[PDB]
């Protein structure tokens, strides 16, 4: 429901408090509409997302993420997400998928946002797939005050330079990064690909061997799935992710990009390090040991 009189922050105790970040009263006149919405924090200071509770209309909504950045990339009240979510670099804290229930976060493990260094906003993109209602869904976000011993952080791996060649049977996407800060522990995960993408995969590669930690169908709902074990990486890990693609059906040549036309090879890892050793975003954009994808798993190109 629409929240109305109340407003969108409820004190929780003297140092929490829930903040309901809603569309506001959207009517879609279109099937797979995305909308997007941003919330700039009530408080400037420092604080820590520990919590988010969905507040979805079953029917209508397909997928929600909720981001956090500092840049919106409209000035609105909500917006077609095509103009874009973030002008900067968006952080993804949150993903609901209609057909795949989200995971909570660990007790202790929080995201760090506000303050001098965190984000700003909170962007709400809620897709809207089968459709004079106005709908007013969103997440409902834990955030406190309290320090949380450990921080949550997102580690990002995305192609930049794939080109899949039209009727091309098989395509690899192959990013790798050397592990660089302090140990972080993967306890969950995301895929995004677009619909040539078959299988992806992401791996901790340490002194040559390979640890799985997580192989997803990019076709299924697109949430962040809970790690089979919590994985830690650490300073001289190789990070090692593959996409697997197709160019069958196409006519012309398929690239990275933001259209539906476009293609993307993004594994989204989702990790807790030590507060005090924490950082907050991680991303891999280049191949640095192409030649070891020699020895990837033979999963990593079957399709599940
Ligand atoms: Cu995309
Ligand atoms: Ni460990």
């Amino acid at each position: 429901e629409c929240l109305g009189t109340i407003g969108p922050v409820t004190p929780l105790d003297a140092s929490d408090f829930a903040l309901d970040i809603r569309m506001p009263g959207v009517t879609p006149k279109e099937s797979d509409t995305y909308f997007c919405m941003s919330m700039r924090l009530p408080v400037d200071e420092e604080a820590f997302v520990i919590d988010f509770k969905p507040r979805a209309s079953m029917d209508t909504v397909h997928h929600m993420l909720l981001f956090g950045c500092n840049m919106p990339s409209s000035t609105g009240s909500y917006w077609f997400c095509d103009e874009g979510t973030c002008t900067d670099k968006a952080n993804i804290l949150y993903a609901w998928a209609r057909n795949a229930p989200p995971t909570r976060l660990p007790k202790g493990v929080g995201f760090r946002v506000g303050g001098e260094t965190g984000s700003k906003y909170f962007v709400l993109q809620v897709h809207y797939g089968d459709i004079n209602h106005k709908d007013c869904s969103g997440v409902s976000v834990h955030l406190t005050r309290v320090p949380q011993p450990l921080i949550a952080g997102m580690y990002l791996m995305m192609s930049v330079d794939t080109v899949i060649p039209p009727g091309e049977k098989v395509v690899n996407a192959d990013i790798s990064c050397q592990y660089k800060m302090y140990p972080m522990h993967v306890f969950a995960y995301r895929v995004h690909t677009h619909h040539l993408g078959k299988v992806v995969s992401g791996y901790r590669v340490r002194n040559g061997q390979w640890t799985l930690i997580g192989r997803q169908n990019p076709q299924l709902p697109q949430a962040f799935y809970p790690v089979e074990h919590p994985v830690d990486v650490t300073f001289g890990d190789i990070l090692a992710a593959r996409c697997v693609f197709t160019g069958e059906g196409r006519t012309e040549a398929t690239h990275i990009g933001g259209t539906s036309s476009d293609e993307m090879c993004n594994l989204y890892i989702m990790y807790y390090m030590e507060a005090k050793y924490a950082l907050s975003f991680m991303t891999c954009t280049k191949n640095v040991a192409p030649d070891m994808f020699r020895t990837i798993p033979a999963e990593a190109n079957i399709p599940i």
